[PDB]
């Protein structure tokens, strides 16, 4: 009954050398659900491949779903949306019955032709960013899910969502009971809690209160516990709540290197990984290697938030390791959550270069779920 929902950022195939991660780098027995990120839409609802040369011409959709030839119990979904896809087109599509119907039919066509087992909806986000219809998106999102479910039930297909985590974000976008009603599960994106957009350093996925935070109005802080408890309290049953964890960290440039605790002033985004190549975030594979190769880094545990962080002069990095992943899965076990969702498989230490075996984060998730440790 416990599930492990693995997202694959399919553009990782274009990384070079040790960062390159293709479909055949996936271990299909370390996930119960594997999700191909991402397809997109136009405003008229037509589902479409975002990288047709890879997805279609080079057969990547079908190579991905063919992982079921190795693990016949694996479910392989396709995810529509994502951060880069924005909100406007989803807002327009969801408001019009004709566009919703077009989305249902065109997404179903892709699912069946490429042998996917269902659809994950990652609209980021109803009533936010470049939304066109504003608060109406909250209703139209639930209507879209209802209509997808009605059609998908004719084929036995899965329907899931990925959602923003903390209360102040969730209340802008979702009616929780009507979202939960139509989906097989809700993947709560319990990460990106803090990042280089903030004025101070902070953890990507702190479990509880963090160093440097006030305990007054503790329920308003951006942490995993507050988000999970919000979703449970708002009507998501535990058997439909899948708790997200990150396989990447976020990086900052300190304002003053001598002030290097969490919640210390930051000047902006920090280092980039050699393969992900974007200032402000780093894959676990990249950062564990950096730490292994450069002894000058200081790694500390925030024993309030239950997560590690590292600093070296101006660099300050929040990340998650085997120990913090263990704490996260133990938390999920303690609340009888349906399982663990991860963004994303291609930045685990998939080559085992950091000395804890291949896929240390993903193996940790599977081990702690199987053992039931709370
Ligand atoms: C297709 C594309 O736009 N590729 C971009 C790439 O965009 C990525 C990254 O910004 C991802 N960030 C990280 C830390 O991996 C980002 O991940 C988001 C994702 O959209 C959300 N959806 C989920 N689910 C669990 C459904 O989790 C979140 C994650 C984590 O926040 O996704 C976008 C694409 O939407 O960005 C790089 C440079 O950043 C660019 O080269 C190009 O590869």
């Amino acid at each position: 009954d416990k599930i492990v929902v693995c997202y694959y950022g399919t553009w990782a195939t274009y990384r070079t050398g040790l960062g390159k991660f293709d479909v055949d780098d996936i271990d299909p027995f370390l996930c119960t659900h594997l999700v191909y990120a991402f397809i997109g839409i136009n405003a008229e609802g037509t589902a479409l491949a975002l990288d047709p040369e890879l997805d279609v011409e080079r057969g990547n959709f079908k190579q991905f779903t063919s992982l079921k030839e190795k693990n016949p119990n694996l479910k392989t979904l396709v995810a529509v949306g994502g951060w880069s896809e924005g909100s406007a087109q989803y807002s327009i599509m969801a408001a019009e019955p004709e566009y919703r119907q077009n989305f249902i039919q065109t997404s179903l066509a892709m699912i069946l032709e490429y042998n996917f087992d269902g659809l994950d909806v990652d609209w980021e986000y109803p009533n936010r960013r470049d939304t066109v219809h504003g608060e109406d998106d909250i209703e139209q999102f639930s209507t879209l899910l209802k209509e997808l479910r009605e059609e998908f039930d004719n084929y036995g297909l899965l329907l899931t969502v990925a959602v923003s985590a903390v209360e102040e974000a969730a209340v802008q976008s979702y009616d929780v009971p009507s979202v939960a009603k139509y989906v097989d599960y809700i993947g709560v994106m319990t990460y990106d809690m803090h990042g280089a957009w903030d004025s101070v350093t902070g953890h990507n996925a702190p479990l509880f209160i963090s160093e440097g935070e006030s305990a007054e109005q503790e329920s308003t802080l951006y942490n995993v516990n507050n988000a999970v408890q919000y979703w449970l309290s708002a009507g998501c049953p535990p058997e439909k709540l899948v708790m997200g964890v990150p396989f990447y960290g976020r990086t900052f440039q300190l304002s003053d290197p001598s002030v290097n605790a969490p919640n210390s002033p930051s000047n902006g985004a920090g280092l980039a990984g050699p393969y992900t190549a974007e200032s402000g975030y780093v894959g676990y594979n990249e950062f564990c290697y950096i730490l292994q190769q450069e002894s000058s880094w200081t790694v500390q545990t925030d024993n309030l938030a239950k997560v590690p962080y590292a600093f070296l002069d101006y660099n300050w990095v929040s990340f998650d390791n085997v120990e913090s992943m263990t704490a996260k899965v133990e938390y999920a076990n303690s609340f009888n959550l349906r399982g663990i969702m991860l963004w994303s498989i291609e930045t685990d230490d998939f080559h085992g270069l950091c000395g804890e075996g291949t896929f240390p984060l993903l193996n940790t998730i599977n081990t702690v779920l199987a053992e039931g440790s709370t």
